[PDB]
DNA sequence: AGGTAAAACGT
DNA sequence: AACGGTATTACCT
């Protein structure tokens, strides 16, 4: 195990990946990738979009799961069936058979892009896991503990890898180190990540 | 009283 | 470049 309640399913999504990427492109044709601006005024290096009922976003006052894309003023695209099916299968393999996600944050990393150590914090009256799917170029994933200075595990995540955490590890600090440039036959020059959560009801 | 920003420069 | 300061506060509910 990666941690209590956490596991990495290596290449779990490899067979599903071509279809997942087609569906990323479809989602992004409606809610485009955008680099969000933090409350403090800095533009994130990762470009993001969302699908499902709820999408993660920043704005002046903090972070928010929102049912509407603040850029388009339309609902986020519905969660693709390919995404939902893959998520369900991975969650079940990881020991979370009852997971019902309603939120998928899609990350796009260009060379140099990073995601500094953070926690995916608890949502009110909800304790569902996180399912996190890697596509395209490889990245170094940091996975720590409850405190920022708890020692980090560093794990290369390659195309098709799925990481799941929850329960005792649900609030662990994690992140991505600056992406190395490279080639991948399906994504060409980037890495995508899918982050599934239950954020509503 | 407690949660959230920093999911973002210096050594 | 891996580690850690910063929020050691300010501003909300
Ligand atoms: O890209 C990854 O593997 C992790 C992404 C992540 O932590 C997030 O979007 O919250
Ligand atoms: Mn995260």
């Amino acid at each position: 195990p990666l941690a209590a309640g956490a596991v990495i399913l290596r290449r779990f999504a490899f067979n599903a990946a071509e279809q997942l990427i087609r569906d990323i492109n479809d989602v992004a044709s409606q809610s485009p990738f955008r680099q969000m601006v933090t409350p403090g005024g800095y533009t994130m290096s990762v470009a993001m979009t969302n699908c499902g009922h709820l999408g993660w976003t920043t704005h002046r006052q903090g972070y928010l799961y929102s049912p509407i894309d603040p850029q388009t003023n339309k609902p986020w695209p519905a969660m693709p069936q390919s995404f939902h099916n893959l998520c369900q299968r991975a969650a079940t393999a990881a020991g979370y058979p009852d997971f019902q996600p309603d939120a998928c944050l899609i990350n796009r990393y260009a060379p140099g892009a990073k995601l500094c150590l953070h926690q995916d914090k608890d949502l009110p009256d909800l304790r569902a896991p996180i399912v996190s799917v890697s596509l395209g170029l490889p990245a170094i994933f940091q996975f720590g503990g409850l405190k920022r200075n708890d020692p980090l595990k560093r794990l290369l995540l390659e195309h098709g890898d799925v990481v799941v955490w929850g329960g005792e590890s649900r609030l662990f600090y994690h992140g991505i180190q600056p992406l190395k440039a490279g080639f991948h036959p399906l994504t060409i020059d980037c890495r995508y990540n899918l982050t599934f959560r239950q954020a509503g009801k």
